[PDB]
């Protein structure tokens, strides 16, 4: 094996790359890495353009929930579980969509903007962390709220080093798992705060998601590191040869002559004296003595070729990032439908299993943290002959799934038949359909049988979903 | 033969690879190229998309348990085996789906993110290592945990060196069978722990899984491998070609005359002196003696034949690593629809390979450990008049298949009428459709039954799939 | 005849090539051979990726039992060979797909693997061997176990000389028959046992499976001999290749003055001295005395036509491995239907026939062996008033055939099309058209008798199949 070895010809000598744990190489130089990224994603086109694409396809304009407790488990019945469902996604539609944006503390961002900025720091920080909090001066009807904490915020107190159980801040015990964080007060123009991980009751109280790669891994890396210094040597790149072909395009001739400067440009530009500015009024034909000479520069190709090497990097880019190459650089070159349909599809993976694992996670933790007081305050009634409690079986009574923008296909009739097609037989049902498309497919079953009592109320034809 | 000979004029007389075992090319420098591998991953775009590729197409966003044990081996009659197939599967999905991640001991992943980072081990790494414990301290239904333990982890105790029966922290038996492994501990600011592969009563308490190659291998090769030169001198080749365009897009322009250097500028390139800053504003022509000149230069092409080359080394890396060129490379020039899905096919190929072996024989023994608790805690019953006990038949007790997200077609519709036109003949059962969708066909009849009564009771029109 | 001639201008003059037989060619070179076959398979992306395409276009994900006893000639009826054939293809599932892996003395793969390990051995050794072994102290129903043996280890004892009898480890009795095998003791950090082909009582202790080419051949010759040279050239030139390219990228600029080197890079190039580091930003124009000049290096096209030659090189280490180009070099460029089609045929012929050959001469010789201690132990019985016994016809109780994953088409579609086609037809028949599928018709038929039932217990539709 040469991967080992000392190479072809001897060049891999030096690259004895040391073998270490995925936090000894990441620890060191993390708030070095944040910054870069944040640089990068603020002052970057294509950095802010690939974080708006994240947002947009991962999450998209709303994040909506679905309510399916495991009533088998609990031995409650099918149709106690259904009329619980539906009384605890009202509770929670209006918790969440109030335009007085209760939910958080600072009453900026409402449940959707806030699982999109959990997406956005998950993707140039590398994780998210969410804070849950009681206030006792609010007379609401709940008291649950959710503050977003930057990552930079949490770091070891009075910048000491690092231990074996406190690492970045994280306080760790034996086993992997996390006991507490602290968390750093900023002051624009310090002190650390002790904040556990979970309350004596089980209830959790300050959120932490990531994805780890390794065995011992206590923060997550951003995904800017694959490409970080490719961009910035593109964006140098790009600001040299615009200046370049500035300067180039700005010398559009050349004088020689003995006389004087005044007089030069008197008698070969055309300039007036009565340095020396000219007027672009008409066209000149100058005379010149022998000694006398004018040149007209001529400038080489304003780009010679960087476009293709744009595009190479751009495909590197892309290509370590996760979004389709179109998609982050806006070329769209011809194409026929199935490579187009091929990158869209290669794209929407990456992004199904972005929105399945992240923001998922997010949104169910949040939505545990609050029916847990919404139990608590008697708002909602557990079904009766439970056979577990909700402290018991937690995640049983708050199973949920969560739903969000569908996919816009580049053929809009193609998917319609394929849907119907699929309808017609056995192999697809009503609700994995209208979930394709961002709906809910009993919402929809209550607006036809609204609508059909409208139309015959108005004396109009029975739609077609009607029964005779 | 001339395999064995000089060559065709000599040239491949130095050409002599010494005739040794896979452990002795291997094991002598496993942790150079291990680490070798981790430095291509982390930070090279390529590296990286190509273990994003193989996480998401080899397992997806969801992997789904399937349990068939075999009925007529055991005695024991269908429809008992199909009610403990029922409830060990409610089992499995409640145990490894909640929200605590309580699965793994540190808490941080699920189900399916131990599968995706165990295929991604596999990946760089060759092979991949899961431990099977037991916490006494927890009071939740089940005991039974998970940890991944990272390949650097297990070597010899002290750092001793390797013998015929105990190598690379594997000991084995007189058969090329391995008895225990040696696990070290790590203080990321050392000592050896002995793990017996299996406890006394048969259960499985270390986990390896990756494939060997020839007769004696102690430990897997990652696939980096193949391809390992070429990927770093690429990216030598990157960052140089990048820098020398830089370099060669800065220089704009040269004076050259022999008056002062601040003169200079002021009578030919317009700076002001009130080296020499010079404003970008309007278009000038400078006036010349017969000492002074100016010459704009003039540079190579950008991109002058790097694309094809990058091409090149491109299909390259992509033939070692398995995956496809236009996955790989982000490039997806245009083509006709065979090509495209000649393409697919054979990159498919071999995600299913991978998903079959690796992701499939680590779900298979996770379950079974998991499976022999729930049985002997008494959470699921086996059925009565059983000819062999779980410990004696285990792998007919836990037979069981998974079920990942399926392949997404380019053209939606053509796909639809293949299934359809396979279930209206006898070739084909609803089951397998289902199956290549990612869906369970009992939940899918299930929601259909709920759904023709919500419609029914709703006074809609009755949907296709009712029975008159 | 110009064949055995001189040649056109006496060309081939030196063209002499002895006349030997094939052992004569092939064991003075065997080993430094198979050892450059290894070095490529490991260290090659082509080569690996041809490997890889062996394992997964000839076997699969998957190889599976069909077990077809000829029941006319034992004279024991159709009745009983069908439930002798379900009851043997029952017990061969379990022994062979248990996750413990005991069918292995190493248990570290399944039969599945084993299968594509032999198959690879085959590709770039040139053979396979097999050995099947009893342990005493295994509890389990079946003692049997099989080990493969990598062909390094079989050799002549104490390195000793060949003779008439003994060649390369394989004693040849007075006909080309084999009795017994040498193999050697490896010692990661020596001695030879003598393995008899066949025990006393008829049973294959000792499985050697290759092609002879000539009358007689001891051991086969590897696939690579035909293209070995023309591999290690290419990946030669390729390295150069790169090598050259990166240096002539890396000189950008040269600098020309008859100063100091730190007063000419701070005055001509821009460094500051308060060798010389330059900072990127910006663009510049620097001036320049009569003595001091500023050249920019122009550098020859980085793929100058090396892309093409490779292609060629390509095209002809494909046709010496048999695999298609587009497989083996990832190329895939614009191509119809038809040509893509006619390469998919080529290639796949070739994969039919070592499917037909190896794999299945090996999967039916491990059949047998299994097959006769499970009839010896009674797990299986055989019918009354046979014949000739298990021992007086093997081949004739343990006929079977051996089914591997189908071939993925470009178009759904027309296959579909054309498979109901030939059955609505009587051209074809039900088993051969599931068989290209890789699928069991009866498993189908009991599928779908049973997802008629449960469709009919839920209320839905009646499916297709149903019979009225």
């Amino acid at each position: 094996y040469h991967g080992g070895g000392s190479g072809f010809g001897g060049q891999l000598r030096s690259w004895n790359p040391p073998s270490e744990s995925v936090d000894a190489a990441l620890l060191p130089n993390f708030t070095r890495g944040n910054a870069r990224a944040d640089d990068l994603v603020r002052n970057n086109g294509y950095a802010a353009n690939a974080i708006q694409l994240h947002q947009d396809h991962i999450v998209g304009s709303f994040f909506r929930l679905s309510h399916r407790p495991s009533w088998r488990y609990l031995g409650i019945g099918e149709e106690e579980a259904r009329a619980f469902s539906r009384e605890v996604e009202a509770a929670w539609k209006e918790f969440a969509e109030d335009d007085c944006c209760c939910i958080d503390v600072e009453r900026k961002r409402t449940f959707t903007m806030m699982i999109r900025e959990g997406v956005a720091m998950h993707a140039f920080n590398g994780e998210l962390f969410v804070q849950a909090t009681w206030d006792t001066s609010s007379s609401r009807l709940f008291r649950t709220q959710f503050r977003m904490v930057s990552p930079k915020r949490i770091s070891n107190p009075n910048n000491t080093g690092d231990s074996r159980n406190c690492r970045a801040g994280v306080q760790i015990n034996d086993s992997g798992a996390a006991l507490g964080y602290y968390v750093s007060e900023d002051g624009y123009p310090q002190k650390w705060t002790w904040i556990p991980r979970e309350l004596p009751g089980g209830r959790a109280s300050f959120i932490h998601v990531f994805e780890p790669v390794e065995d011992g891994q206590t923060r997550g890396a951003n995904v800017f590191y694959s490409v970080m210094e490719q961009m910035k040597m593109l964006d140098t790149l790009q600001n040299t040869q615009l200046q370049s072909a500035i300067v180039k395009a700005m010398y559009a001739a050349t004088i020689e002559s003995e006389l004087d400067t005044q007089s030069a440009m008197d008698f070969i530009l055309g300039a007036n004296s009565q340095a020396a500015p000219v007027r672009l009024g008409g066209a000149k034909v100058p005379h010149l003595m022998p000694g006398d000479s004018l040149n007209l520069q001529t400038a080489q190709d304003t780009d010679n070729g960087y476009s293709v090497f744009e595009q190479s990097l751009l495909r590197y880019i892309a290509a370590g990032l996760g979004v389709s190459y179109e998609q982050l650089s806006r070329n769209y070159a011809q194409m026929s439908y199935s490579t187009a349909r091929a990158s869209a599809n290669e794209s929407w993976a990456y992004f199904m299993g972005r929105r399945k694992f992240v923001a998922s996670r997010q949104a169910s933790q949040m939505f545990l943290c609050w029916l847990e007081e919404a139990i608590v305050r008697r708002v909602v009634t557990l079904p009766s002959k439970a056979r577990f409690s909700f402290q018991e079986a937690r995640s049983a009574w708050g199973n949920c799934d969560w739903i969000g923008s569908g996919r816009m296909a580049i053929d809009g009739l193609k998917e319609v038949q394929e849907a119907v097609m699929l309808i017609e037989a056995g192999l697809s049902t009503y609700e994995k359909e209208c979930a394709k498309r961002g709906d809910d497919y009993q919402e929809i079953f209550a607006q036809q049988v609204r609508e059909t009592m409208e139309r015959r109320a108005a004396g109009l034809k029975p739609p077609a979903w009607a029964a005779a």
